[PDB]
């Protein structure tokens, strides 16, 4: 008795939502199609099809473009309805193989493009047009998600639930505000940020540095603390922090950040000695490249109090504040080799890279936490720590039935550290083994997001978040990792591994990303 | 067929070389016998026995203590000498039980233990009163060793070769000296190095650092370039090396040392910032813990220019000079938090902590390289790569004959980077698989360096070389694995990995070890 009755339903005109990245909304809003380009929902054929969900704030998350990191640009989320009777089937979490056969249904062809069989239909459709299979394979969060057969798919009526596409590169922004209104009234931990305007935000930040950098009195005392180009330290730092806070356009926030409410001088002269080492990379470069930098230093949100100034009565103002202090401490600090840049288009760049970063954190810090903590055979390095979900997790089954296979690894930080999730590495064989991106994804704090994975093909592939994920204690971050496996003889796997790449280590000039590494066993056997 | 006709003899006073730490050498000395504490020369019942070699060089350098890191103790070599005829039996690297069917012993009891057999010593004894075992699996020297039956070693007469248990915390000295003795006369790279007494570079640097930090007037001038417990630089500690080497004590390095003839101001500069840098460690101590942390940085040979100064016909100068800097330079660099320890304490105890390291790194470059540098999978991180020596080392057999097994692994930098090989992390089961720590060694420019392995007990143990071995490209490594396997049933191993930890890593006082990680196949199957 594969069905699960208890979650199938019969639903008259039955709407559900999918986000489009930029390239593919307006295609998207035209009509349902199978696409000819990309994977069509997925690397298994056999799980071919279109993927809704019944949370237009999740859809909303599934917008961000994967061309480019940080870009700012997203797509939108159409809203899908069915003409007549549909039935959505629930099934449990079985191989494509075993619930072909259970339902009674072809074993040589796809499982989903057979939901419209006429004998299918029948049995199982309860009297409906069609059937949707609900998603049997699990994901983080409390949503329901939706496999519709291409062919069936082409009968939705479309319409749009929300756009970003028309924003250009500050459309994540309204993505971020967007998917935030589900904690917004009509919850202790869930906070609306409706107060917080981002492009508010981003024209006070850059109006507030200006005044402060263009008052050369208050800039040259500013030249006792530090120097520019010269080697900071924390105390040189904590300094320059502090001589900043003295300036009149920081008057909402001196008293709380003296006094630990919002942020910590201590975190914030920490991770700006970071980001001065972090730009000592040759390969960096700080006004033409600010992001690949700062989206590799831990600690940005103890930089600037995210969590605490979320929370403040003054909570546009403080945000401001804080975000235009790290940026001025940032550009005062970080190292000058050859013709030092303009520091006023440098403070600019620090300050719109830190809200590209605080915008999805700020998401991330106002949702509490959703993710376990405990781990099997956890590894840890400096602050990052990766484990596995449970026994079962730590395995890859090359065998039996093919298909979609997965692995759920535990993200988290040591206490008091932020620790960025640039990218896992993962094993591929060309001939038995893909990585299937499209459905692979991170959870934290009930956030799901996309991964983009691309192709080394030395047996080796990377996976990053489209959004920018950091790891604390706080926010524990759970990875699914999704593979698909087709038939094969005599297939092995020489590493058969997973690494966590996290923020960037930096020693005499010479750079490499920060790695824990987890091994999994490989099942060969095609018994089961 | 496994007897190798070729590689065995009928030797008349059969005489052979061991090393022994110092904790064993006086009762090794009074007479040969299997002892009651250790693992009688390999946790694997049937392989147990008294190992010897035919070169004495190499056997010193099994003399080394494992009870301490960097103390300086050896113990000695005997020379070991069979009454009447003895056969050296040389066999293939097959496994005992193969060996024991082919052979015609009871596979029941074990190997070794049965070279005494009388069926046995008729058969392949060509009339000798004894048969003494070459050793089957390799090593990457051209060195022989030879597995006798513990029974047997009884009869052996026992004299000094050489000892180095009287001279205490200095016994490593003559040690590295006695083991270099090899290249001096009676091949361009093979350098003797009988111009250097170790005990004179000690003296005379001692000496030297005093004279220069005893003269007020210069150590006012050098609190400019930089002032001690300040923020260290790659620029400023580059002007405080060219300051350091203008005074008259370094007026014999300082013309070789500005060319690039003996080493380079820039590779002592980021020696010192890194050196600085690893003292930030809160566990770190400069005045009593100094060698814990001067051996996890690396570049230490390139600070020096050791290579270089040992082909220098002024080589004890230069290289009492060489030390002498970077003592000063060091004490001059390394944090100062709180009350600052003495100053020439700390040029004292940091110029005995290099002449302790200096040593070993000396007698490695005095030898050509050895060790092969192509591997499978290898791994990098931080300059540091290892990777394993062919396919089949990255396996191991957990089931068929139980007993020894053996993972080669390639140690080497990249180019320009000179790393510490601290210690290898491996799987152990206490109900299936055991570390073979005497039968475990590491070989760079032909010097065999002994193992000495831990037991963590959480399926982990450690392994570190009992002597500093630091990885260049131009003095590659080869590290041998020894494990031992026993019957079980459903044994499994979820970290089929090997660790490798080289430099000290250092971020917002946050400390690690730069790690490579080795993966390899478990294979249960019964061959
Ligand atoms: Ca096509
Ligand atoms: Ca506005
Ligand atoms: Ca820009
Ligand atoms: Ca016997
Ligand atoms: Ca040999
Ligand atoms: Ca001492
Ligand atoms: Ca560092």
């Amino acid at each position: 008795d594969v069905v699960l009755k208890d979650q199938s339903t019969t639903v008259d005109s039955f709407t559900s939502y999918h986000g489009a990245k930029p390239e593919s909304f307006n295609a998207v809003l035209t009509g349902i199609k199978k696409p000819e380009k990309g994977s069509q929902g997925n690397n298994d054929p056999d799980w071919k099809g279109f993927y809704t969900t019944d949370n237009k704030h999740a859809a909303a998350g599934y917008t961000v473009s994967d061309e480019s990191v940080l870009s700012g640009k997203a797509g939108g989320v159409v809203r899908v309805t069915y003409p007549g009777k549909t039935r959505i089937l629930a099934v449990k979490s079985l191989s494509a193989a075993e619930l072909k056969g259970k339902l009674g249904l072809d074993s040589a062809k796809p499982l989903i493009d057979q939901l419209n069989d006429k004998s299918f239909l029948e049995k199982y459709g309860d009297g409906a047009n069609r059937v949707v299979l609900k998603m049997p394979f699990a994901d983080g969060t409390e949503d329901s998600e939706f496999i519709h057969n291409w062919k069936d798919a082409e009968q939705l009526s479309v319409e749009t639930e929300v756009r970003f596409d028309n924003l250009g590169k500050r459309g994540q922004d309204a993505m971020n505000s967007y998917m935030n209104m589900a904690n917004c009234p009509s919850s202790p931990g869930k906070i609306c940020l409706s107060k917080i305007n981002w492009k508010n935000v981003r024209e006070k930040a850059d109006a507030l540095t200006k005044k402060v950098h263009a008052d050369k009195e208050f800039m040259d005392k500013l030249s006792t603390h530090h120097q520019r180009g010269e080697a900071p330290s924390v105390e040189k730092t904590t300094a320059l922090h502090n001589a900043l806070l003295e300036h009149e356009s920081f008057s909402a926030l001196k008293g709380a950040r003296a006094s630990g409410k919002v942020g910590a001088a201590a975190s914030t002269a920490a991770w700006g000695v970071a980001v001065a080492q972090a730009f000592t990379d040759p390969k960096a470069d700080a006004l033409t490249k600010t992001a690949a930098t700062l989206s590799v230093v831990p600690g940005l949100g103890q930089a600037l109090g995210i969590a605490d100034g979320i929370k403040h009565e003054n909570t546009e103002e403080i945000v401001v504040q804080s975000i235009s202090l790290a940026g001025l401490l940032a550009a005062q600090a970080i190292p000058v080799v050859g013709e030092a840049v303009d520091f006023g288009l440098l403070v600019y760049q620090l300050v719109e890279t830190i809200v590209d970063l605080a915008t999805h954190l700020s998401s991330a810090a106002a949702n509490p936490p959703t993710e376990a903590t405990d781990s099997v055979r956890p590894a840890v390095s400096l602050g990052l720590r990766a484990g596995w979900k449970t026994e079962e997790d730590a395995k890859l089954h090359i065998g039996s039935p093919y298909g979609m296979k997965f692995q759920r690894i535990v993200l988290s930080a040591e206490e008091g550290k932020e620790i960025p999730f640039v990218r896992a590495a993962v094993a591929v064989d060309s001939k038995f083994l893909k990585i299937n991106g499209p459905r692979s994804f991170v959870v934290q704090n009930g956030i799901k997001t996309p991964m983009a994975c691309f192709e080394t093909e030395g047996n080796l592939a990377f996976c990053r978040p489209s959004r920018p994920i950091f790891l604390s204690s706080s926010s524990p971050a759970t990875l699914h990792l999704s593979y698909v496996t087709n038939e094969h003889e005599n297939g092995t796997i020489k590493n058969p591994t997973v690494d966590i790449l996290g923020q960037r280590i930096v020693e005499n000039k010479v750079i490499t990303a920060n790695k824990v590494s987890l091994v999994y066993k490989v099942d060969s056997s095609n018994t089961l």
